[PDB]
DNA sequence: GAGTATCACATAATGCTACACTCTACCGCATTACGATTCAGC
DNA sequence: GCTGAATCGTAATGCGGTAGAGTGTAGCATTATGTGATACTCT
């Protein structure tokens, strides 16, 4: 129960080094003498967790990893949904996940806050990526050369808060600074959006806050922390 | 070797995708409740495995996902793009697929954006002698090889599910014009078309799965759209 | 315990006829005698689940009820999702329930199958009616006054199977003898449906199973009777 | 007798509307956990009471609900299309509420399909000292009863609700123009306006509930178009 | 530098056995609610 | 007639103790379990 987080620190190494790694290599990336990891990395070999990478130094993952995958540790949907309903019982604002395809975001899932003042939208539906704020941080995460690809020619407006490539980019610049996106109204008159990034070793996501501007004049502060904070705890569980 | 005692406990989880309970999985290995608690706890401290809401559950953690990206962050890393662009231009669901044992053990998929759409979680493990990526990876192997792969009655997924003579037989076929077909022969409704990956980084498979409403419209551009990507892969990674 | 079965009767009764009902047609209506009716009805007046109706004879429901209600008993999305996920479980085909607006029904929700061929699709999405069978059985629960309201001048056709107006009814006039709707590619292509009608106390919903056609092919009478039998319990526990 | 019993359990249930436990209902009334188990099965057998998945729940049953259409099958099956037709015109969450104590009781609604909604279920229960149908309904109310129904210091549900004298005031000029409106009085952000309907049926409140960004922009056509649903409706069962 | 075998020590894994928690079940005892009556006002 | 209300002797019925089939968690001896300096092997 405490020689297995030292096991486990050493797959970490061979997932940070997947080109192979000796037991010294190990025994740096881990404070954890030669000989203990030479014992641990055989019974791991032995359970086919690990390979052997030759008569050469080395050691790479095992088979048993791809053996063992079951039926999708690999949806972020059954993979985030929990922190999902995590957020949305912290603030009761309801949030969502959504994906990046070109100029609009999919929204993957959602979930709805039971307030009496609510925000509601459907799951599945293509919306402008510009005019949201979980697309903007979609947005950001993308290369100058992508980026073209989305923004292209003239933005789609949507009302008289909606911006345009001019002022945009603007906005973009920042959201690589603090990490955090917002739409005031840049959408839907009235209701407002505060995004982050959830950078995971399937893609990059967006997570966001979904509410009426109203409420989101006050509330503010807490929420970005908070939303920053899901964001520390999703990464740690998935990211990359 | 306490560590035995986990990956047994890995496998056991594995083996019943739906979740199992300290109890349950204590009597699928010889083990104690108590003991299998400890354990199972000192796996969840590392996303091994993970808990299943308030009632009872357990089941595969996250990081043993996270350990396969990382596992081979070089063929993903390169054919990433090229997957990217096939399954915009064919907008389908692209499969890229290595071989392990009697069946394909998936490296990545692209599901299509279709409502329609056809899903086989990366990893997953189908035999190959049933699904066309699987066939195409028979194909590169040892005439010595291909037999002992084959040491037992074949899976027989299905109805049209091939036969030990009638599949040594397509075994050539697919070495020659190097593409392979599957008509209901894995999932009654399902048709899947591949086609090989000779390059320095081992043998692959690139294949296309969709249903048969769609197959036989067109079987051909299928082939062909295949045949250009493998061309323009191999001339980056070939050998 | 079960003098409660009894009080639970006699609700009941007082729902059947809410104008007010004198304990002589109570004692009618259930298989108990006058005195137990009398002491029952008393303690239920007692504990405000049941109003005098003045000196005159009767008994209406009383005002409890209204102050239980509580975080909405009245939504069928948390009050029909268990036998969605009940279905969609005996099943494996992905299921949905939608309502009926004019000639578009409204995805309220939906479960999807995991299964390798699987038929996706949003919520929240505003679908042709008479090109689904979710559709097609909200439908035929509607007058010949308001059905022309949705079946406008021409239909909307969606692929080569897709019906016009004069077989459309055809069909319709089966929908209300069976109550099973079906659509075979009517909508997309290897895509079929079958719904059945939900007559609550809400209103009509269509609750439908969503599959390829391929599968559709060979199971058809289970599926069927499947809807009707998830039919029966769910009107039993929400009809009127 | 028993059913004294059987219904603090429910009150006890409704009061906590995330829903409760044996255990937890039992220590709420002064019963033992088995005694409290055969009544919510006693109850779960006329859907009187729902268990709340294989975890530990129980909460108010669908008979609760059921009971209410039937309750009033009239004004409802009555009233039903005029909310139709005013829901579709204005495009807003229509409110048809009754007069329980300092609470309006909502007897039915319509939510708006539009984006930015807003709810509020079938029966919920809010101070009428800060709703527009609450105003409305406390308006049609004699002078005498009027001010027993306001015993106590005023519900202040928010930072723009009124006071004692303050609402005495607007008690009269919503007699007298005949509607009364709610600027951010019983939730921030929210606004609602309601017109009165003197029926044989009794005193109801026909009301619609908005946000404040659409609030502002037209309050006035609201009020009219509400006042003319009225006058139609009272052509009908007004007295 | 690769990877491997050895062995004396006490650390660091074990699996008892008890807990807090769901909802469920049994099952004798006297407390409860039952229902033919009689009474009271329309 | 009907409303609904009040007695009152009977055993039936609703009680509530105390035990069970499940979750996951916690403490804590005891002794097996795995540990790591130093010395061995073969590019
Ligand atoms: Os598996
Ligand atoms: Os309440």
């Amino acid at each position: 129960i405490q020689v297995i987080a030292r096991a486990a620190s050493i797959m970490r190494a061979l997932g940070s080094h997947p080109h192979g790694l000796s037991l010294a290599a190990i025994a740096q990336l881990v404070g954890l003498p030669r000989s203990t990891v030479q014992r641990i990395i055989n019974a791991l070999e032995e359970e086919f967790l690990v390979e052997a990478l030759g008569p050469a130094g080395g050691f790479r993952l095992g088979p048993a990893l791809g053996q063992l995958i079951n039926q999708a540790q690999t949806d972020i949907l059954s993979l985030v949904k929990p922190y999902l309903r995590s957020l949305a019982e912290e603030l009761d604002e309801s949030v969502s996940l959504a994906s990046l395809a070109g100029d609009k975001i999919y929204v993957l899932d959602r979930i709805v806050s039971e307030r009496e003042l609510r925000v509601v939208f459907p799951i599945g539906i293509n919306v402008p990526a510009a005019a949201t704020a979980a697309g903007k941080v979609l947005l950001a995460a993308l290369p100058d050369e992508t980026l073209q690809a989305a923004l292209g020619e003239q933005l789609p407006v949507l009302t008289s808060n909606t911006l345009g490539r001019k002022a945009l980019v603007k906005q973009l610049s920042e959201v690589r600074q603090s990490g955090v996106a917002s739409d005031l109204d840049e959408h839907i008159d009235g209701v407002s959006s505060f995004a982050t990034l959830l950078d995971t070793y399937l893609g990059y996501y967006s997570l966001a806050i979904v509410m009426p501007s109203s409420r989101a004049s006050k509330q503010s502060d807490l929420i970005k922390k908070a939303l920053l904070q899901s964001k520390l705890n999703i990464e740690r569980a998935i990211g990359r």
